[PDB]
């Protein structure tokens, strides 16, 4: 409740990195009446600020703000590097560095949450230490941790986290595993069973996210025990997303029917509309984030520009052929109708 | 509603071979106010017939029966039967023979079905011609087919039956697939994403069926569109479930905490706690029923007869872990509440 205080519709819009979720989708969002959310995902701890401050100007209405937990450092990446050889060929130019930062500016972004404290904060990739959980929320941010399992839910509750968001198999883009392990794979738990064991696991609130593209999914979450829902791919498709138009387009393209789960573009598991890069790449791409996500980032940026679909990471869930494309003003008050609706019918 | 109005919960047992639904499960479901089932899978048209008449004596409640459709014919089960070998010499006994009928007396089961009607008809692995549909409507049996995507739920509801089961990815026991293929491997579709699709893929009544395992799940279920829900795990657990004793014990055992879907056992997709015989031979398990079944039939019943879960199918959903030993009866009564006090929150 203390987060549902906050807002009054159990709607999140889910913080999405790669330019998806700028400030004027979350200001849509948060105007709407949801939790509008900012992706500090691969950008600088200005970068984030920056957009901090853009989104105070667009709304004074709670928002979010997500950051990436730092990554354990560690011949398998240089296997896959070589597989790619072809890929930096065709799109002229050369793989990234598998080398570089896998904190993703932790310190110096923690650093301006708590300077200049937002309302919420999510964490992806695993636990904060409780020391950051308790320091936030002496600030007054409210805390948020992914959690696919009701074992990482626990440790999300025990970490002091205000509540755990349950991010089901069907959910598009990263798995917010706190480790990756080739165990994972084929292991995903369907949003409606994991919904139930973290409800049974935790006493905290629960944020349920995976597939939810209509407001009668967002009823049947509140009905399993979930405070609020958390979408992605339904936001990915409105006018304020930021997401490139052969991403968009995607969504909704019959020659793109499947998502998967795949490692190919990133070195970890992620949901993505099934193309060209994953059917060939998927099979081999090692278990080493973000180390693979610098090496294909020149791929991708390459792929963009020349609008080519079937080279793009095409973060989606398993509901992506149902994404609608509007203001993300209007999908909320859309999704708010479907909800009473549903709650009525329920009744 | 034409199926609802037979009983008075949006509850339905589902039909469990191997002798877990006998004739007393699917009464006490009954008598509770839900729909129970009995399994013909494996049995002779005459065994079937023979638990119809005793679960008459026991009931006169509405009650379901599951058929399997016949499988498409066809050394890739010379190779899984070679890898075998080792478990035949440990069990003392010999493969079974993978050249054995593929239409699990379909025919013959019709027959009976049509000669002395039964309330409910489901059928498992496809779609039955329209006209085998049509006769059993104008028996005044209400028919049910199992549907994993939202095309196969087309499929369904255009052969006309009453209406389609949506399993997703999270249930027990066989992916009712209509067809097989490697494809579907890593393709399968969370529950809360599926009946949304399939919601709006048809117009006929749809039955969620995959991790139910609270009143709460029901009420989620419904509020996305269903019209009942279909639980196979709950009901595995119960007293009056045929399942053996190691196969009920492992569903709460710690040493048995994940699920995987494989082909090891039966050579169709089936989701079943992880276990020695499914760690040593899913891998390599081929696409191949009921062949595999009927190769692994001596295999799993040697097994049984030790009590080694080990060498067991255990069929199980990924919500197993919250499995309740009690009479279905009372498990029915329960849900009940669970579901009520479910809707009144939604409220
Ligand atoms: C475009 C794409 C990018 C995403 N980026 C992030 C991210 O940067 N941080 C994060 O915590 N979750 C991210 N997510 C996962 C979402 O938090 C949420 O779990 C998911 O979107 C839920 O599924 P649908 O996408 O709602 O099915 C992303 C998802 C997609 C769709
Ligand atoms: C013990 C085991 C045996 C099953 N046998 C059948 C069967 O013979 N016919 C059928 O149509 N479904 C069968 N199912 C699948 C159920 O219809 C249902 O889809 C599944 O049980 C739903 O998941 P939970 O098991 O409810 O998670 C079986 C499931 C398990 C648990």
């Amino acid at each position: 409740s203390a987060l549902t205080d906050l807002f009054p519709l159990p709607i999140v819009q889910a913080p999405m990195a790669g330019g998806v979720s700028v400030p004027q989708l979350a200001a849509a969002v948060c105007e709407a009446g949801g939790l509008g959310f900012l992706a500090a995902g691969y950008k600088t701890a200005d970068g984030m600020y920056q957009e901090i401050k853009r989104l105070r100007g667009l709304t004074g209405r709670p928002f979010g703000v997500n950051v990436f937990m730092p990554q354990p450092e560690l011949g398998a990446v240089e296997v896959y590097a070589h597989q790619l050889a072809g890929e930096a060929a065709w799109y002229e130019t050369e793989l990234g560095d598998p080398d570089g930062g896998r904190d993703d500016g932790y310190d110096a972004k923690l650093a301006v949450l708590l300077d200049d404290p937002v309302p919420v904060v999510s964490f992806h990739f695993g636990v904060p230490d409780r020391e950051v959980i308790a320091r936030l929320r002496r600030a007054g941010t409210l805390t948020l941790v992914t959690a696919t399992t009701p074992e990482e839910a626990r440790a999300v509750e025990a970490a002091g986290a205000d509540a755990v968001i349950a991010q089901g198999v069907e959910a598009g883009g990263h798995q917010g595993t706190h480790r990756d392990s080739s165990e994972d794979d084929g292991a995903g738990i369907g949003l409606l069973s994991l919904l139930a064991q973290v409800r049974e696991a935790v006493d905290i609130p629960v944020v349920a996210a995976g597939g939810i593209m209509r407001g009668g999914q967002i009823a049947a979450v509140l009905a399993a025990g979930a405070d609020a829902a958390q979408l992605g791919t339904a936001f990915l498709a409105t006018d304020e997303s930021g997401a490139p138009g052969p991403h968009k387009r995607a969504l909704t393209d019959p020659l793109f029917a499947r998502t998967r789960l795949t490692r190919a573009f990133t070195g970890r598991p992620a949901r993505s509309l099934v193309n060209r890069f994953l059917r060939e790449h998927g099979p081999y791409a090692p278990a080493a984030y973000p180390d693979v996500h610098h090496l294909t980032s020149p791929l991708r940026k390459a792929a963009a520009k020349a609008g080519d679909a079937q080279g793009m990471a095409l973060y989606a869930g398993q509901g992506h052929r149902m994404a609608r494309e509007l203001p993300a003003g209007r999908l909320v008050e859309v999704l708010a109708a479907e909800l009473a609706e549903a709650r009525t019918a329920l009744s």
